[PDB]
């Protein structure tokens, strides 16, 4: 039934970091997202490149709204996280050691288990953000996530190929230069691979999520896989903001996820 | 009489660059920009931390406004500034050789006299980004520049400090910790001095702009300078843009400066 929208506030952080005068206000725009989003999602990196400890903080204490919190295995934000207790924590990947290739969570990390122990037992839901694989499903199910959010930034990429001008700008990507035929087929089959990946974490009994890269063009054919009960998203949103204001454009975003 | 209002886009450029998929587009912002202000601001950083040579290019092309380029003293932009002719050319600092310890332009560059010369010779208008000093404006009109623009950014984070909450947050400026008898002092001499630079901007014929750090509370007491003919002012819009769009943002400047 209905798709679930949860808001990334990163990039409204990366704005204010900019400039260092607490502007844009990040609690301000929180309490926008606790009104016309599902959920409040932010990342609070290791390296404190936007969102940070004292945004996790207020937000949890100030805002009408569950909270997922992004994170990766360093002690530091694992501890704040237990100690803050999210409604939810969403395991990625920062660190070479943490990291695959495709950008996904690698699970077979040494401290991955006992990482989601931890947080289960302080009750805080776990997704892991994983590499749309069926063998990364199954090691997620095994290792007792509720959830999954699968990575989409490769199939967002390569709609945004086929579909946009990205190619004829600076922002073109290199590993895409490719004809136009190639880059088709490719879609076709990362977008079947999306549903089919979808339909086994369902079948597992996951709950799955789906939504980096995400935007107002290619979010169109994810919000017709029944199976993804939820999108996270922000940089789309955030940079639609820029015109709209955010309220308009979380409303837009909620309004191409209606199904 | 009447302000004018150039809208810096760097800050839109700023999320641009943040994740490298052309959103926002900034050709986009500079439409609205060229509609609802009286010119398009941009800082092409050697560096290219934000706003790009193409960026640069594409506005002067495609949009129906005055475009005032900012840039420092490197032959690179300089180079393309004579190249593509903007209406107006700001020169402002970015190398230790070029800056003074309180952010304006160093007067004394060995290469600003020949800099001001070409641009002139090529029908570009030359503004001298500079500290509010009464000295640095008669050396800008000995170096026959016809524009000024007062560095306000002292002026904005003693105003942010007073009457703001800023000092109880993570981006509070450890040199204003202060006791606020004294910030009250320093604010009040740091207006009065803005007041009296531009007047003496106008004695001498120059035209005086002002504008960095300008928001929407500390903006109130500049425009009561009558000889401030125009405000350069970016980040706070963008700032306000994520909330209300960049048109509302625009237009809500613009009542503020109506005097």
């Amino acid at each position: 039934n209905a798709m679930l929208l949860g808001v990334n506030i990163d990039h409204i952080a990366v704005l204010r970091q900019a400039r260092m005068v607490n502007d844009p206000d990040l609690l301000e725009a929180a309490f926008i997202v606790a009104r016309h989003g599902d959920q409040i999602t932010l990342h609070v990196r290791e390296d404190r490149r936007h969102a940070q400890d004292f945004d996790l903080e207020n937000i949890i204490k100030f805002c009408k709204s569950p909270v997922n919190l992004e994170c990766a295995l360093n002690d530091e934000i694992l501890n704040l996280a237990l100690k803050l207790k999210p409604h939810r924590v969403t395991l990625v990947p920062e660190k070479r050691e943490e990291l695959t290739t495709e950008g996904g969570l690698c699970l077979n990390h040494a401290k991955l288990k006992q990482s989601i122990e931890k947080l289960q037992n302080a009750n805080i839901e776990v997704s892991l953000f994983i590499n749309p694989s069926l063998e990364d499903i199954e090691k997620s199910k095994i290792l007792k996530a509720q959830f999954i959010e699968l990575h989409t930034g490769h199939y967002a990429n390569l709609h945004n190929a086929l579909f946009s001008n990205i190619s004829h700008t600076a922002f073109a990507l290199k590993e895409l230069d490719q004809d136009k035929k190639t880059l088709q087929a490719q879609f076709e089959k990362e977008l079947q691979n999306l549903e089919l990946c979808a339909k086994k974490g369902l079948e597992l009994g996951l709950k799955v999520a789906a939504g980096h890269g995400l935007n107002y063009k290619n979010v169109k054919p994810v919000v017709k896989i029944k199976e993804i009960c939820e999108l996270n998203i922000g940089q789309s949103i955030v940079a639609r903001s820029v015109f709209t204001g955010l309220q308009n454009a979380i409303l837009e975003m909620k309004e191409l996820i209606k199904r």
